[PDB]
């Protein structure tokens, strides 16, 4: 039997996993980082094509076994196992009242729908396990109904508060974070037999008026507006606790070190100097109408300052994430205090958009699609721009709200634009690519079709691997 004390403790343990990405058994996997190096707006960058080599395989669609995201895979298998036991604790509660035990449930569905989805996203065929090795690899299909199933739990009404933005609750799993998350997760697998239902939730959440749009896009990053009007979900992350050693404790975050210039210097000193990864592309920056405030929130033009020049350097960094001076308290490069916004009321805008004018959904709730596209036009420019919610402009919109934000690379593939966009002859940035379809997915890795060879639970590689 379970308390209250053993299922808040067990949850704690399954959030934890958040809080790891960037540092995922000690290897640097920033979250929304490896999918957008798989973008059209990044190159690799770092000391060299070596430094972090899986990164630059990764970036060039050419990754083998023996260099996967070993690191990804054992921070969210870790996630599935914890929320299972998380899980496991809420169905042998005893004199818990069934109110908390519910909303417990419910966010550890939510967390378990969340990892899964991940190993979903990376690695598509894999062994799938709900009791506490010797497991069945199944179809991403299948992986797709299991975290479906999950979701039924997380999202279900008057069980989770629609936001927890403030309060003792603050930063736990809330309703409009497992509606965006279904939403997602049914986008990304073209599951057409349920885009009326995720526009109709995409509805409920702008029509719950819980959510407003910050008027500051440059603002919304800055550690002042952690859990602002506009976040749904994001890490709760905190400048301490990771180090060299073990990126199995702590609260840190190494993506804005990761992703900054190298020996910056910044004269405003807002900005502080990182390992030179990541730097964005002038595609990315020139791609910005006159007038758009996100170019200027979104890339920190470094072209007339100060750095150590590294590796595919365009001038150009990511800003929302950057190193800043203060973010990192007094092994400093593990833990800053950025939180990853996981998701936020733009991408429930965007999404019904695209539901109703790309995916033929009948507007929901009364939701107005092309009211919902100008209110993000609106924000962009501080000033009303009308733009026609058209396939091209709903997908320009997408990629000009969201760089560094990991939705790019996803929102390609899921269109069937990734062939297209992301093959490439970039030479002059050493970048040299071909999208296919087996490139959507990461290899299994090779320790672990290794740690079950020659077994009834072999695992097999993903095509083209």
């Amino acid at each position: 039997p379970a308390t209250e004390g053993t299922i808040l403790s067990s949850l704690g343990s399954a959030y934890q996993i958040l809080l790891f990405d960037s540092y995922a058994n000690n290897n640097y996997n920033s979250i929304l980082l490896m999918s957008d190096l798989r973008s059209d707006d990044l190159y690799k960058g770092g000391g060299d094509a070596g430094d972090q080599a899986a990164l630059y395989s990764l970036s060039q669609f050419n990754m083998s076994a023996a260099e996967s995201l070993g690191g990804l895979w054992s921070i969210y298998f870790t996630g599935l196992a914890r929320c299972n036991n998380a899980i496991i604790a809420c169905a042998n509660a005893e004199g818990v009242q069934e109110r908390k035990v519910k909303q417990y449930n419910a966010e550890a569905h939510f967390l378990r729908a969340y990892y899964v989805h991940l190993l979903w996203k990376f690695f598509g065929n894999i062994p799938y396990f709900e009791e506490p090795y010797m497991t069945k690899q199944i179809s991403a299909d299948e992986i797709y109904n299991e975290i479906m199933a999950d979701l039924e739990v997380a999202c279900e009404e008057g069980v989770m508060e629609m936001v927890n933005n403030s309060g003792d609750n603050k930063g736990r799993a809330c309703r409009a974070a497992a509606l965006m998350l279904k939403a997602r997760v049914v986008m990304y697998q073209k599951d057409q037999s349920r885009y009326a239902e995720i526009a109709n939730d995409m509805a409920t959440i702008i029509k719950s008026g819980k959510f407003e749009l910050m008027d500051d896009f440059d603002a919304m990053w800055l550690d002042e507006n952690e859990f602002c009007k506009e976040s749904i979900f994001e890490s709760n992350q905190l400048p301490e606790g990771k180090t060299w050693s073990s990126g199995w404790q702590g609260y840190g975050t190494n993506l804005p070190a990761f992703i900054s210039p190298n020996e910056l210097n910044d004269p405003s000193g807002v900005f502080k100097g990182g390992w030179g990864f990541a730097p964005v592309r002038q595609s990315a920056y020139d791609m910005y109408e006159e007038g758009d405030l996100r170019r200027d929130a979104s890339i920190n033009d470094w072209r007339g300052a100060s750095y150590g020049h590294r590796f595919q350097d365009t001038g150009l960094f990511q800003r929302k994430y950057a190193a800043r001076e203060g973010y990192n308290p007094p092994d400093t490069d593990l833990n800053y205090c950025n939180n990853l916004r996981i998701f936020r009321y733009a991408e429930t805008l965007l999404n019904y958009v695209e539901l109703v004018k790309m995916d033929g959904v009948a507007e929901q709730q009364g939701v107005d699609a092309q009211e919902c596209f100008n209110l993000i036009r609106k924000r962009a420019f501080g000033i009303d721009k009308p733009l026609a919610a058209t396939a091209e402009n709903i997908k320009s919109e997408r990629h000009k709200e969201f760089l560094g934000e990991g939705m790019r690379f996803y929102d390609l593939v899921r269109w069937g634009d990734a062939a297209a966009v992301l093959t490439e002859n970039d030479a002059a940035h050493n970048s040299v690519r071909t999208y296919d379809d087996n490139k959507k997915l990461i290899p299994i890795p090779l320790n672990e079709i290794e740690k079950t060879k020659g077994t009834e639970f072999e695992l097999k590689q993903n095509p083209g691997y």
